[PDB]
């Protein structure tokens, strides 16, 4: 219970402030531990409400304790800002926003489960912010009760957990910071049970036994952890787990810390009415009043709370080990400032200078009961913010010279953010956390308030600007198509970063900058833009049907009439020729003579074959060709249109699963026709050529080609490794690595391997990589398209079922008409 003056006074001694948060999965006792801190040291003031965003704690340390702080200190009082944090992590930018206003973190890990992925993810982001961690291994009660673990197994579990945490810390912490790893013997690891209400540090026991052993606690805390053994028989401390005779010695941690706790649990839970009193009296635990009548769990909870109040263990680590803003801003200043390292504002941040020009970072907007009004939440890194102070509001795009995102207004009121309540205060100096009212409209989400025209913007969130997240959108009710199509246009007009287009497989595609952006776009589409039910799904990928070699034997097919026959063979068109056709070097309408010369002289074709191409397909211009190689066919000219038409048909619909053919060359070897045109009409020859083409194709070692993206990723050096890791899991192929900006990695990524790519990429790069993708080329899959179990076969089988086709692919024999 403090007055505003008392708060303001506490806020003046920034050396004695601790800005931090709790990094913990909700299921690991996050709430219970924070509640414990609040109940023990929460600060309350001596008709609006907001969403609780931060809580203020007050803690006092003894004169001797304060001397242990390896940091500038002034007095024995401390103000601790416990900043609320989401948790939902896969490396979200929101989390990074809350972390940004903190300098230290209390990391909660589970005794049994250890370090979960979420916690690892948030810790990594925290380390990326140069935040110093302190750890609490929670839920010890579970190991004692459920698993009935032994003292040594518990110790080993603790040791493994501490190691897992330090692996992460040693991997992501900046070298300039020195050793940021956590050490039980140094008092930076606590152990306890949030729900139960107890916890301890080695320092607390070292303090509790230093005088009893007649040694200074510095020596005691080193002896109460790790390989230190006190042999009662020799009265000596050693680092050997066996005595002279080779007999096993019990670890000091187990002997002096775990044993007392184990015996309390055992004695109390087993209702040992006579032992309990002795044990309590020996540990100087005094029960008062009705507590003396308690038994079992109820008694245990009461005994442990008096024995090792959890909050006390946590506050100790926060005060003695987490940095103050003064300490932290010295090495965080540069990261936080996008401007010159030797700039006046940067220097003011480095020195946490309250007299300098204002540098206040708005971390987020907090919802209030003030009719739709939100209060800005953030931290004063330099200067002092004041009520009715002219300030410069700079958005995520504001740049010194250009007036983009600039907003010069007078701060209506500065308020302390005490849980769900606010308390107006005249001003707030550098180093503190604070809330601002009246900043609503001028800013939304992150921002920066400065009182310097030269003031640059504090580190802004980098955001994707490419429509890399894409999905297929279809109406649930056919009749609504007109509304969807219209909606897409409306959506596009209202949003510059959204992309909509028709896919090669006839699907309406909606693409956004990121998952969240795409999600907003799809919601507004279904609800407003189109205002009709929609079905969202992973876009269907288009494939191409090709041949790996020449037909193993002449393909023969006859017309329904049975009077006409076509003999042909299919073979591959070289990639460079297909590309030449697709890109306009070799064209359907070019003079057949000049075109033949190019194909022969430049692409190695036989000039006669080239001069005799009957057509390109599909659509008369695709990268597939029919070459006449017949010799003495009397009515050849009369079946040409029919042969061409059939090819347009076959190349549009391949025999593997109906996809378009690509790079297929068909050579008409011979044709036998009935003398009378009456039996040689299109209705007879078209079916014949189509049937023979499919046969030739199937006989030519059929293959399917998949679409491949050219992916370009910008990112910091130490994150490049993530790119390669993900690419290797998705048949990616690095193309290049170029660069004093960032790194740009280019690679090939199969389109059917890109769904969700964006998500796994940020996961492997700690949300530091930005992907861009554009269709690049077709790639032939080597596996057998006709084998349902191969890679290509799996794709083919799935598409066939999706189209209601018979699962098995009709073989070449199905189209072959023996003589
Ligand atoms: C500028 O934005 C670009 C990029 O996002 C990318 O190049 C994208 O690629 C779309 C596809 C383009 C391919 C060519 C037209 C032929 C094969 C087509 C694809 C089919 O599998 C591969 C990619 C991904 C697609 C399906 C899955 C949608 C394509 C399609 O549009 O169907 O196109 C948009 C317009």
């Amino acid at each position: 219970a403090f007055t505003v003056d008392q708060m303001r006074s506490l806020m003046d001694k920034v050396t004695n402030v601790r800005n931090m948060s709790v990094i913990a999965h909700v299921d690991h006792g996050k709430s219970t531990l924070t509640d414990s801190l609040v109940q023990r040291a929460g600060i309350i003031s001596a008709g609006i409400t907001i969403k609780s965003t931060a809580i203020s704690l007050y803690s006092e340390m003894s004169d001797e304790d304060v001397k242990e702080i390896k940091q500038k200190t002034d007095g024995n009082s401390f103000l601790i800002n416990l900043i609320d944090s989401p948790g939902h992590v896969d490396f979200s930018s929101e989390v990074t926003a809350a972390l940004r206003v903190t300098d230290g973190a209390l990391v909660v890990v589970d005794t049994i489960e250890g370090v979960c992925v979420q916690t690892e993810t948030v810790l990594r982001q925290a380390l990326g912010e140069r935040i110093k961690p302190v750890v609490v291994i929670n839920k010890v009660d579970r190991a004692l009760l459920e698993l009935q673990v032994s003292k040594e197994d518990l110790y080993q579990t603790f040791a493994r957990t501490v190691e897992s945490v330090n692996v992460i810390v040693s991997t992501y912490a900046d070298e300039v910071l020195g050793d940021v790893q956590v050490y039980p013997a140094r008092g930076t690891v606590a152990f306890g049970s949030g729900l139960h209400g107890w916890a301890f540090t080695i320092r607390q026991f070292a303090t509790r036994y230093a005088k009893k052993f007649g040694v200074d606690k510095a020596k005691m805390m080193d002896r109460l952890w790790g390989d230190s053994f006190f042999n009662p028989k020799t009265k000596k401390w050693t680092n050997k787990d066996t005595d002279a005779e080779g007999k096993p010695l019990e670890r000091a941690f187990n002997m002096f810390i775990l044993d007392p706790i184990f015996r309390l649990f055992t004695a109390i839970m087993n209702f040992k009415k006579d032992e309990i009193p002795v044990l309590l009296e020996k540990l100087e635990i005094v029960l008062k009043g009705d507590e003396k009548d308690l038994e079992g769990k109820a008694l245990l909870k009461v005994v442990m709370r008096k024995f090792l109040p959890a909050a006390d263990a946590l506050l100790e680590m926060i005060v003695l080990h987490l940095p103050s803003p003064v300490t932290a801003q010295a090495y965080r200043a540069e990261q936080l400032y996008e401007g010159p390292a030797d700039d006046a504002n940067c220097i003011a941040i480095k020195n946490c200078d309250p007299k300098a020009d204002l540098m206040l970072y708005v971390s987020k907007m907090v919802p209030t009961s003030d009719k739709g009004r939100f209060y800005a939440f953030g931290r004063v890194f330099a200067g002092t913010v004041k009520s009715g102070q002219k300030v410069r509001i700079q958005g995520p795009n504001y740049v010194p010279g250009k007036k983009d995102d600039l907003f010069i207004k007078a701060i209506q009121r500065v308020v302390l953010m005490m849980g769900r309540f606010v308390e107006p205060i005249d001003d707030c100096p550098a180093g503190n956390i604070i809330g601002l009212v009246g900043i609503d409209q001028f800013l939304l989400k992150t921002g920066t308030l400065t009182t310097s025209e030269t003031a640059h913007n504090m580190k802004v969130m980098k955001f994707s600007v490419s429509p890399v997240v894409q999905v297929a959108v279809e109406v649930k009710n056919a009749n609504d198509l007109p509304k969807l199509v219209e909606g897409l246009k409306r959506l596009s007009k209202s949003d510059p970063c959204v992309l909509t287009y028709m896919s090669e497989s006839g699907e309406h595609i909606v693409a956004g900058t990121g998952e969240l952006h795409l999600e907003i776009c799809l919601q507004d589409l279904e609800h407003d833009h189109a205002g009709v039910p929609l079905k969202i799904s992973p876009p269907v990928v288009a494939y191409r049907e090709t041949v790996e070699s020449e037909s193993s034997q002449t393909a023969l097919s006859k017309s329904p009439n049975k009077h006409n026959r076509i003999y042909l063979k299919a073979e591959p068109i070289d990639e460079e020729v297909s590309l030449a056709i697709e890109n306009g070097i070799i064209n359907p309408r070019d003079d057949f003579k000049a075109r033949a010369r190019i194909m022969a002289d430049d692409y190695g074709w036989d000039v006669t074959d080239a001069r005799k191409i009957w057509c390109f397909g599909p659509d008369g211009n695709g990268p597939n060709l029919v070459i006449d190689q017949t010799k003495a066919v009397q009515y050849l000219h009369e079946i040409k249109d029919s042969v061409v038409a059939a090819f347009q048909w076959a190349t549009k619909e391949g025999p593997i699963f109906g996809e378009e053919m690509r790079s297929v060359r068909v050579n008409i070897l011979d044709v036998t026709l009935h003398a009378d045109a009456i039996h040689r009409g299109g209705g007879q020859i078209i079916p014949t050529m189509r049937r023979a083409t499919y046969a030739g194709f199937l006989l030519a070692d059929p293959k399917i080609q998949e679409p491949v993206f050219l992916v370009e990723i910008q990112c910091p050096e130490q994150a490049v490794g993530g790119i390669y890791s993900v690419l290797n899991k998705k048949r990616g192929q690095v193309v290049s690595e170029e660069q004093t900006p960032l790194f740009t990695v280019k690679a090939y990524l199969p389109v059917n391997e890109s769904f969700g790519f964006t998500g796994e990429l940020r996961q492997a790069t700690g949300g530091q990589a930005f992907p861009q993708m554009v269709f690049d080329h077709w790639s032939t899959l080597g596996s057998d398209p006709l084998d349902p179990t191969s890679k290509a076969g799996e794709i083919v089988l799935a598409a066939r079922k999706r189209h209601g086709m018979k699962e098995e692919v009709p073989g070449w024999q199905e189209y072959y008409d023996k003589l």
